[PDB]
This record gives structure tokens, C-alpha cells and sequence, in this order.
């Protein structure tokens, strides 16, 4: 038995920015009250994890990163009521405390217990469950999935279907749900509309899936890497365009292609310039533009507010606008009922030991999602 | 009869920026096909007219400004079907052609025939109906209401109730409808919500009216001129704050007052800094901020897109989001049935010949709306 004991296990520790993960032994404390210890089964490589490595997103180091995953509960602390040992679970990088004003709001999902705004890199109680070489190691977004075992707060885990294939449904922990919800819930894409999607990685492909599910008539994918276009068309893009191919700015190209601007645009990259381009290419009176990409730390964009005064709507969201603990189990149930596909997002499946090779595939432009298996 | 003849009349001509209007004789050509010549009865002084004088809003000079008005049709050109001589009318600074993709959209109102986005200062046919001292004079937003007679395109005029008091309902041509619609139609303020309104001039007071009509529980007025607070409270503000009174930035003050951010905020001034402040003070996960104020020509704001990524919605609108020709007659009918009040906005009345004194009252901070009578 491991319950109530320290577990020594393998994890991928990030000791400093812009260095490889160190795959080595850590100690994982048992769960305290209202905490859950999870044996990980699969974890995806999201560009947001790479933002920690690159310093695009600032969080305390050293850290166990990883936030897109699925696993099996090993043990629960006193007072846990929502999961039991043996349950399949997805950790929730956006928690759902159920008590804060955001959790109580019909349209809010960015629970005030999140560790994204002012990252502390701890459990809810302000402490860490991880040690490595005698040093405390930070958590990441209350998840820390690049480890054979993690400990999460109960508000940061959802129970899912016992028959779930965890090597696929781990994508419901971030990339699929983010993109799909950004289209269907945040933008509320309408039947017959024209959409533009900037960035055709895992999250942008999931935005395309959602635009197609919502009945968009035209879905224009935009990427500087034309190798991304074939899969974008497979999942619903009707056209793809590469800004590098044009003498005009791409906002002008997209305005022309859409006979005066798109209904819905999505920034799914993480660049200030494409956030402003994406806003500009939506129709000036009734267009909607959604920011999904994570912008670089502490950098402001510049824009002319006449883009908004004419009638545009500009919004952003975390995790597709989904209330995480209510939504994740339903999204898994929908996947099991064949309501959407996840295989188009998975280009590579590697053992966890090859985490650094998986990050190199993402950085080279060669992968959509690599799933790491423990 | 004057039908088919040039009319000589008085108008307020703006020859140069940052100068008084010149009240002098102009020649007003008769209406061409699908044009309407109007004998003006009353016109309001809106801060946007002052933006023409100050070069905040660039439009070609020399010009006859004025856009908030009511009058009586003197004659109609060939093919006009929607008004007749003797009808009471309100000119529409945002037209409603009924044919463009915006007019056909259920939520658009910024008709593509507008002269706001890229001002030419002409009729739809690219020519002027005004001569002064033998020189052609520009139109303004297809309205030019600072004249005893004007000529407008048929898509820029609405027929209103024959029993309308024109010295009141002129406000439905801009300030009332803009503010009220910004709350009820654009923001869609909800019952029990907390609103913050930046700027307590005629348009911000109309925003407060709309927030109260929508059932907001708290309406916080924000102005650096504390003389504006009494009227704001009379029309529904529950609290007023002066940023000058505080050591901390007012976005932090309003976040504290609202226990974590407001539900709806409105920028009703025209400053880049207050546009960003108003966005910041709405709750980060579910808040909505609406830009109403007109920004200085060609100037960009700077902002951190993490304000949107957490969940905020940022939008703007012209004319409260109202489809102008459909909505203006209905707003007049509702005014006649006492569904809203206009007198709280009217602080001063002057004859048209005292237009410069009316602008002096606006610039000193003393007036809300001055109504000029012809
Ligand atoms: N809001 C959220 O909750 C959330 C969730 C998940 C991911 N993210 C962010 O979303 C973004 C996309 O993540 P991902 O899909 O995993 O990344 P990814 O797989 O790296 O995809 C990014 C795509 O953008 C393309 N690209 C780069 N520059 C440009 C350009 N100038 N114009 C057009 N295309 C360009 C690039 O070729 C690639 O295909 C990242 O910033 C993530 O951090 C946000
Ligand atoms: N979007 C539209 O369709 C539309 C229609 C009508 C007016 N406008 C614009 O709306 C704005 C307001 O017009 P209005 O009500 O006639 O103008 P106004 O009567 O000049 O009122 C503006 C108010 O802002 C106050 N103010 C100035 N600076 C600050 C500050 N830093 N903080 C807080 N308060 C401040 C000022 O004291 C005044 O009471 C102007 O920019 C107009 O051009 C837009
Ligand atoms: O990919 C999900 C995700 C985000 F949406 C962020 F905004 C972020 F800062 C982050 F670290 C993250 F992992
Ligand atoms: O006050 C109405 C009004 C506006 F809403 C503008 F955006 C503008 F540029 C302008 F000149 C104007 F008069
Ligand atoms: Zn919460
Ligand atoms: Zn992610
Ligand atoms: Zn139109
Ligand atoms: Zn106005």
C-alpha cells in the first residue's frame, strides 16, 4: 500500500527557464484534508507548458509543470466526497470552488481560487507536496501533471467515466475543451457564419471543430506554417491562408475574402500583433473576436478604440469558458457518445521518459499534440 | 412655394478649428432624388459637435455641424416614400439604408452608408447642398443641423409622431438614445447588477437612465466635476466618486467598492486612459465594458490583453446600438407614453443665434444639454 505514505516516483522537474526538463526521483507527500493523490496515466504537451520553459508565462521555479492530463486516484484526504481511490480523473488547471462570485455567476468560469493570475505555485494551503534532492518544488496551476504521481486540491479534479481511454481524454483537460468552448460557448458561433482562426495547433484545430459543430458556413484557417493546413481542412476549415504569401496585411486579405469582415475571429497563437489583426478582420459593426492565445509576460498591445466604437466585441477566455468541474465529466461523456473526435489532435504518442523529445517536436512545428504515457 | 428653389437662410458655419461658429447666410439647394429638405425647429449641443471644433473628430472643413435635432419637412425629392412635406422628423447621423449587410444583420446598426468611419462631408452622391460666400460648405454625418434648413438623404431621416414636442425629442437624435441603448441594448444590463458610468454629461446620464430601467442595484457615477453628481443621483446613480479625491487609481477604488469588480462599466468621456480604466474595473471573469466616448483622432490606447483572457468582454457602439430609422420613431412614441424622461438632460435653452454661448456653457462644465431653437 502507498496510502498515507510518501511516494518516491519519477517526475520531470524544471529547475530553471530555457533548460530541458530533468527526469528524476521526487517525493510526493500524502494528501491532506480535501486533497487527492493521483497516479498519472497520460499527459499532453500544450504550448502553455512551453511558455513556462520560455518565460512567456511566469510561475515560480523550480516547478513540476504539466496541466493537460488524466489519471487514476491513488488516495484521498479527509473530507473528500467527489472522487474515490480507483476513479479515473482529469485535473482541472482552472478550479471550480462552487463558492466564489465567479463560480456562482452563470457565465463565469475563472474561479477566484485559480493559481494563474498571481501564481504562487502551491496547493490551496500555500504549501507544496513535492520535494526533489531535498528541495521543495513548486506546483503549476494546482495540477503538476509531469509526474508519475501528483496531489491536487479537490476543487481541481473531476471524476470521469470509468471506461474512458485516458490516452485520448487527457486532451479534455486543456486543448480540446479550450478551443471547442471558445467557439461554441464564448464566441457562440452561429449557423451559416464566416469564422477566421489564427493558429492551427491543437487549440486552433479544436476551435475549428467547434465552429463546424456550430454550423459555420466558412472557416478560414490562418497559419505561417502551411504544413498545418491539411489537418485544418480535415477537421472543417474551408480555406487556409498563409500571411507570408501576401503583399497586403492579412486583416485586409480576410476582410476582402469575407466581403467586408468575418462574423467571428479567434486568436489562437499568443502574439500581440495577431490579437489586433484578428480583431480588425471581424466585421466592424457586429463582428466578435476571441483571444485564446497566452500573451507574453507584461507586454501591452496598442490599438485604435474606433475598432470597438463601430460595434465590434472583443473578449477572451480561459478553458473555453467552461466551468471546469461541471463540464469536464460531460465532455468526456460526449466523447464516449461519439459527439466529437480527439484523434485528429494526436500526432505523436511517446513514453513520459521522452518528454524533452516531445517538446522538441512541438517547437520544431512538427507535432500538434504529443501524448506522454507513464 | 420654396419647393424646387434655392433657400437662403442662416446657418452656423465653422470655417476653421478652434474658432467660434459664424452665423451667416447660406444657400441651401433643393433636394435631389431620394433627398429631403428640412426646416429645423430645435437642435442640441452634443460634445461630439465640439469635437469637430477642437479637432478631436476630424471631418472636412469648412462645415455645417449639428447632428442632434428635430424639424419639419419642407420638401421631398423625386422617389421619396418615407416622409412627406409637413411631417415632423429627426435626422439620423447613423443612416439605415435597409439594404447593406449591417442593416440586414439582427445586431448591427452601423450602416455602411455612414459618413463617420471615413468622413467625406457630403451627401450620399459625393456633393454638397450648401454654399456660403459663393464657396461650397461640407455636410457633417449626413445631417448638418446647425442651419435653419438642411438637406439629408432619405436613409438619414425618420418620420416621428405629429404631436411630438420637437424641443424635447431632438435628444432622441443622439444623446438620450446613445446612452440609454448603450445600457439596455449593447451592454444588456441585468437586474440586480452593479454598473459604473464614467462621465456624467448628457450621454452618461442617459446611460444611468438605462441602467436604472434595466433594474441595476448599484449605479456608480464617476466624474472629475463633482457639480455633475446631484443630477446623476436624481436619474438613478446610487453613489458618485471623483477620481481626484483618491490616492489610488480609480479602477482599484471601483474594484474595492464592488467587492471584486463591477458587472458593467461604460466609458462616456472620450479619453484613452478612461477606456482602459473602465475595462479594468469590470470583474475579470464576467464583466462587460462598453466604450461610448469618441477618442482623439488617430490615437491608439495601450492595454494588457490578459484583461480580456480572464473573461472580460469589451465592446463599443454608435447610437446605443439602435437601428436608427426603425428605432427613432418608437423611442419618440415611448417618450410620448412617458416611458422615459428627457427634461433631466435639458439644463439650458437658447435661440439658435446664441449657439456660441451654448458652446461656452458646455466647455465651462456648466450645462448638460443646451437646446437651440430656430
Ligand atoms: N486560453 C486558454 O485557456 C488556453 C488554453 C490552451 C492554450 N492556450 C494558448 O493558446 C495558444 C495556442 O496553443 P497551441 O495550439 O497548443 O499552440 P501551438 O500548437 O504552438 O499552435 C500555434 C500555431 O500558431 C502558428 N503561428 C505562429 N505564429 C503565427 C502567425 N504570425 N500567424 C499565424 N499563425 C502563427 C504556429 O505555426 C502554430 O501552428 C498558446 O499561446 C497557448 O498558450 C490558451
Ligand atoms: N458613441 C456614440 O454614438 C456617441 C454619441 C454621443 C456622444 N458620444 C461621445 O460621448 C462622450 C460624452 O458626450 P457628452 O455626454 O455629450 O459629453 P459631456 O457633456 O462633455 O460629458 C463628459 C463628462 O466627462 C467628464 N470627464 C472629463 N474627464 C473626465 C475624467 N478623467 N474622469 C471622469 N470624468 C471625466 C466631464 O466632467 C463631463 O461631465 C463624448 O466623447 C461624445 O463625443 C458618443
Ligand atoms: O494552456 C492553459 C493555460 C492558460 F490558458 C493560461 F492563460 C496560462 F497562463 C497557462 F499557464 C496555461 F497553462
Ligand atoms: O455624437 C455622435 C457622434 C459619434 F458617436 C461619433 F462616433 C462621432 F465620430 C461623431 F462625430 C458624432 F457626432
Ligand atoms: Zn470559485
Ligand atoms: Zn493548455
Ligand atoms: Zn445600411
Ligand atoms: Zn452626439
Amino acid at each position: 500500500s502507498t496510502a498515507g505514505k510518501v511516494i518516491k516516483c519519477k517526475a520531470a522537474v524544471l529547475w530553471e527557464e530555457k533548460k530541458p526538463f530533468s527526469i528524476e526521483e521526487v517525493e510526493v507527500a500524502p494528501p491532506k484534508a480535501h486533497e487527492v493523490r493521483i497516479k498519472m496515466v497520460a499527459t499532453g504537451i500544450c504550448r502553455s507548458d512551453d511558455h513556462v520553459v520560455s518565460g512567456t508565462f511566469v510561475t515560480p521555479l523550480p516547478v513540476i509543470a504539466g496541466h493537460e492530463a488524466a489519471g487514476i486516484v491513488e488516495s484521498i484526504g479527509e473530507g473528500v466526497t467527489t472522487v474515490r481511490p480507483g476513479d479515473k480523473v482529469i485535473p482541472l488547471f482552472t478550479p471550480q470552488c462552487g463558492k466564489c462570485r465567479v463560480c456562482k455567476h452563470p457565465e463565469g468560469n475563472f474561479c477566484l481560487k485559480n493559481d494563474l493570475s498571481m501564481p504562487r505555485g502551491t496547493m490551496q494551503d500555500g504549501t507544496s507536496r513535492f520535494t526533489c534532492r531535498g528541495k521543495p518544488i513548486h506546483h503549476f496551476l494546482g495540477t503538476s501533471t509531469f509526474s508519475q504521481y501528483t496531489v491536487v486540491d479537490e476543487i481541481s479534479v473531476a471524476k470521469i467515466d470509468a471506461a474512458s481511454p485516458l490516452e485520448k481524454v487527457c486532451l479534455i483537460g486543456c486543448g480540446f475543451s479550450t478551443g471547442y468552448g471558445s467557439a461554441v460557448k464564448v464566441a457562440k458561433v452561429t449557423q451559416g457564419s464566416t469564422c477566421a482562426v489564427f493558429g492551427l495547433g491543437g487549440v486552433g484545430l479544436s476551435v475549428i471543430m467547434g465552429c463546424k459543430a456550430a454550423g459555420a458556413a466558412r472557416i478560414i484557417g490562418v497559419d505561417i506554417n502551411k504544413d498545418k493546413f491539411a489537418k485544418a481542412k480535415e477537421v472543417g476549415a474551408t480555406e487556409c491562408v498563409n500571411p507570408q504569401d501576401y503583399k497586403k496585411p492579412i486583416q485586409e486579405v480576410l476582410t476582402e475574402m469575407s466581403n467586408g469582415g468575418v462574423d467571428f475571429s479567434f486568436e489562437v497563437i499568443g502574439r500581440l500583433d495577431t490579437m489586433v489583426t484578428a480583431l480588425s478582420c471581424c466585421q466592424e459593426a457586429y463582428g466578435v473576436s476571441v483571444i485564446v492565445g497566452v500573451p507574453p509576460d507584461s507586454q501591452n498591445l496598442s490599438m485604435n478604440p474606433m475598432l470597438l466604437l463601430s460595434g465590434r466585441t472583443w473578449k477572451g477566455a480561459i478553458f473555453g469558458g467552461f466551468k471546469s468541474k461541471d463540464s469536464v465529466p460531460k465532455l468526456v461523456a460526449d466523447f464516449m457518445a461519439k459527439k466529437f473526435a480527439l484523434d485528429p489532435l494526436i500526432t505523436h504518442v511517446l513514453p513520459f521518459e521522452k518528454i524533452n523529445e516531445g517538446f522538441d517536436l512541438l517547437r520544431s512545428g512538427e507535432s500538434i499534440r504529443t501524448i506522454l504515457t507513464f
